[PDB]
């Protein structure tokens, strides 16, 4: 069996020696995001879509692709009892134009 | 089909209204970590193990359970071509005392 204690000790050694990526959020590319988006029957995201979300990205300071990595995560790991704006589900009934209002 | 553009717009709405959790890390319970660990044939982590790692946690400034969440994430989503200390796999040949 894999000794978890050791693996954790090793990760700590990695950090002591300079590693940081596995501690931060990963981000993603449009293409990688879509590979995931498709496993869960989500409409593929186009470059246009990405560019169309710029207003909201400028208003929040959160790069669009960074928000995509967040969605990617929720899709793979779930919300785990946590909600978003009080919802237990990811809402898709509101458009960009809707939210910007 | 689920409109991705709309879902992303919603998350931004959520951020605009104060949401943050889905942007930052996700710490973990020793229990939740173990449910995940066993899924991948890893030794379950005990409270002793956690406490034994305190020296390294103090030297790095990153809590044990936070490192556990990091591991949890690596096991569920993989390393994706990225490496750790040059290795392409999660090494478990070194004990806490080997690292110290």
């Amino acid at each position: 069996t894999t000794i978890t204690l050791n693996v954790l000790a090793w990760l700590y050694a990695a950090v002591i020696n300079g590693d940081r990526w596995f501690l931060n959020r990963f981000t993603t590319t449009l293409n990688d995001f879509n590979l995931v988006a498709m496993k869960y029957n989500y409409e593929p995201l186009t470059q246009d879509h990405v560019d169309i979300l710029g207003p909201l990205s400028a208003q929040t300071g959160i790069a669009v692709l960074d928000m995509c990595a967040a969605l990617k995560e929720l899709l793979q790991n779930g919300m785990n009892g946590r909600t978003i704006l009080g919802s237990t589900i990811l809402e898709d009934e509101f458009t960009p134009f809707d939210v910007v209002r």
